[PDB]
């Protein structure tokens, strides 16, 4: 499935932090829209796991749906 999340990223370092947590999780194809504070993830990970992973950055995260 393809999931979209809102992630409260401020700048380049925030975009890097999101990339780092997702790279560590593995098994993800993602793209990060820093200006619009959005992250899109194609994966067979559960939405739960992806939400928990993004939250490791400490940024506010919510789910924008499939
Ligand atoms: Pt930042």
């Amino acid at each position: 499935p393809k999931h979209e999340f809102s992630v409260d990223m401020t700048c380049g370092g925030c975009a890097e932090a999101v990339s780092r947590v997702l790279n560590k999780l593995g098994g993800v194809k993602y793209d990060i829209d820093l200006p619009n504070k959005k992250v899109c993830i194609e994966s067979e990970h559960s939405m739960d796991t992806l939400l928990a992973t993004l939250k490791k950055t400490g940024k506010t995260v919510s789910y924008l749906g499939l």
